[PDB]
């Protein structure tokens, strides 16, 4: 059904990839089908260098022959191409579900086009139902926390934040960070909570991926997969 | 000469600093002048616990007997006392120079009030003349060089931006991060030039202090020393 509607999603996205194209590789279980699929494209002729976001993702590419490179070698991409764990208002994203958000985040700055590959029910009419994730320095997290809820109780957002976990620990992700997840539920204005949340000293980054996306290809329970732009959201 | 410039305002800030507050400890050469003397007025019978913001001031701490604590145990603290490498308009300070930024910024947000203390030639009329440090995450780095260089022609700043050394070994501050300074010589709208650089996914943070710095205690040459005010800038 959805893992349909995901592969569906990867095949179309698949079609605007060329020969000699520099790629951004993003991460979760919608670009998992994705990357064997550029692998069997490779094995027949198709010639790319990619950049992983993700060490589940760079596996992937490692295992269906997917050629790995850095953006210490190539720090200007063509094109990016990840999923979203939702998609709002101009094509406004959040992201970081799987934990990968900081590298995902500077590969789409690093690239010329960002594709999104997802599923019909990412699609949503406001943000936020989905927690937004916020990586954090572990040093001082517990004031980085209050000052989170601060500027959350300023701009009026209600919801717990919490310390991602990795059973007893904390999750710590590729960059040596820790992650809170807010449970905002509505996300009104997110370019003012995304300059809140980054003047923060202790947060690193965060979820909202603002005007990065450039298409969505979304694959829909009655089987048209849409093209869009964010003129279509 | 400076040296006894650092220990005047040292010595002159020490005296707010009362019996059972909790204190932020910041880095550099003026901050190294008022530990030991911390550390003196402890012996007497005083009574505080401060949280280091580098592992020189919590060495020196140790050294001198000033107790240790943690965000984490303290998440909020009644003074930070730190130096500045410069002290400009409505005192936005630079900070960095020692590769500290974070730890002390995280502190300085985490205080009710934040006290500079420095020799005259920390205040300028213009902020930009030190180099800007700029904390990025190794992943990508190139990539961010790139973004930080266009986010620069944007706001018309020019300069070499090159990589805290230490050795032939980059530069870890203790996040785990790489350090960029930043030559731009002016910075005219400090404001700006901080929201832009946050926005790029790899900058950790940089060592613009925005409203953070509330009293700036300052030895002069004559022997004056001024206790300033924002207002007074
Ligand atoms: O990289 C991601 C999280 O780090 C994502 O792409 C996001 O979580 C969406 O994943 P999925 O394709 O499973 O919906
Ligand atoms: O921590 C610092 C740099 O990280 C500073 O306090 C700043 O560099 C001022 O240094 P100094 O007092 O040595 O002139
Ligand atoms: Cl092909
Ligand atoms: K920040
Ligand atoms: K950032």
């Amino acid at each position: 059904n959805v893992q349909q509607l995901k592969k569906m999603a990867a095949l179309k996205a698949l079609e605007f990839v060329e020969d000699d194209m520099r790629l951004g590789i993003g991460s979760g279980s919608t670009v998992n089908e994705f990357i064997p699929l550029l692998g069997e494209r490779v094995a027949n002729g198709l010639r790319v260098t990619c950049v992983a976001t993700s060490q589940y993702s760079e596996q992937l590419c490692h295992k269906f022959g997917v050629p790995i490179s850095t953006l210490e070698k190539i720090p200007e991409l063509d094109l990016d191409i990840d999923g979203a764990d939702e998609i709002g208002p101009e094509m406004t994203l959040i992201k970081g579900g799987g934990g990968a958000l900081l590298h995902e985040k500077i590969v789409a700055s690093a690239s010329r086009a960002m594709f999104v590959i997802a599923d019909e029910t990412k699609m949503v009419k406001t943000l936020g139902a989905f927690a937004l994730p916020i990586e954090v320095n572990p040093f001082g997290i517990h004031a980085t926390r209050i000052a989170i809820e601060k500027a959350a109780d300023n701009l009026g957002l209600s919801g717990e934040i919490t310390l991602r976990m990795n059973g007893d620990d904390p999750f710590k992700t590729d960059g040596g960070h820790f992650i809170f997840d807010a449970f905002w539920g509505r996300i009104l204005q997110p370019k003012l909570l995304s300059e809140a949340l980054l003047a923060i000293p202790g947060v690193v980054e965060h979820g909202l991926f603002l005007g990065l996306a450039s298409r969505a290809i979304v694959a829909m329970a009655d089987s048209q997969i849409k093209v869009l732009e964010p003129f279509d959201f």
